[PDB]
């Protein structure tokens, strides 16, 4: 059987739990052996993860960077064994990639931004919570996000990076409440952060603020279904996951492949 590596930034995370089951699935519809690393959010881990796999007869490279930037040396070790690389979710800004497979985060992005103007009105004040600063997956869906802005005329009360992250999520939240009460609506790059801005919320008792976030994982939409959460932009990432392996049976097939494969996106709200 031929090895599929699949390198994943963090498993604490249930966006990355359902990615890593897509590409599990597939693997074994298509008879492959998936081995599957995490990196941590952390690039030295990331890097050490490569380097390992390099030598273990791996065939395939699936990696989501911890970071786009950084992961350049970690995609030229796998280019100088010859393992082909296909990322998954966040983009590697150096080295060659064969495919990338992620949602439009730009797009995703401003669709957030175009709701929460259409329930908080034209010139809402709002916070953003903010991903991992490096991926791309954050830099696009801040992008998109002004493209709202402008367009609606938000005042942004402030902007603040929570890396994808409940806890942080919540904490920076907490601190930012304090000194903006004044807060309408607040954008959460991903479900994880919006659940604990949610807490935030509910710990100072602040019940009008409207949270949108991003991922619809199960808990985020759980959490729109239950009122807490005003609407979550749902990407697909089983199907990520799966798109992956799916790209990476090709390429060994010899088969060529598209250099980017989106997935689309969903607003989704209750009822
Ligand atoms: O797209 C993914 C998901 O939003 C995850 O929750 C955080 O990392 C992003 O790159």
């Amino acid at each position: 059987k031929d090895t599929i590596a699949l390198v994943v930034s963090t498993l604490n995370n249930p966006f990355f739990v359902s990615l890593k089951d897509g590409a599990q699935k597939e693997a074994d519809k298509l008879g492959y052996n998936l081995v599957v690393l995490d990196s941590q959010n952390n690039p030295a881990k990331e890097l050490a993860n490569v380097q390992d796999l390099t030598v273990r007869g791996t065939k395939i490279l699936l990696i989501n960077p911890t970071d786009s930037d950084a992961v350049g040396n970690a995609v030229k070790m796998a280019n100088q064994a010859n393992i082909p690389v296909i990322t998954l979710d966040r983009q590697a800004t150096k080295g060659e990639v064969v495919s990338h497979i992620a949602s439009d985060n730009v797009l995703g992005g401003k669709i957030a931004g175009d709701y929460i103007a259409k329930k908080a009105g034209e010139g809402a004040k709002v916070i953003e919570l903010q991903g991992i600063a490096g991926t791309s997956a954050a830099r696009e869906r801040g992008e998109g996000f002004q493209q709202a802005v402008a367009a609606h005329k938000f005042n942004v009360l402030a902007s603040q990076p929570a890396d994808f992250d409940r806890i942080k999520g919540l904490n920076v939240m907490q601190n930012l409440l304090t000194a903006h009460p004044d807060v309408q609506a607040v954008f959460a790059q991903n479900d994880e952060m919006a659940l604990g801005a949610l807490r935030a919320l509910q710990t100072a008792g602040k019940s009008d603020v409207m949270v949108v976030g991003f991922d619809g994982t199960p808990d985020g939409e759980k959490a729109v279904n239950d009122g807490k959460l005003a609407a979550t932009i749902a990407q697909l990432p089983d199907q990520i996951g799966a798109k992956g392996v799916e790209t990476a049976d090709k390429v060994l097939k010899g088969e060529k492949v598209q250099a980017k494969y989106p997935v689309d996106l969903k607003l989704v709200v209750k009822q």
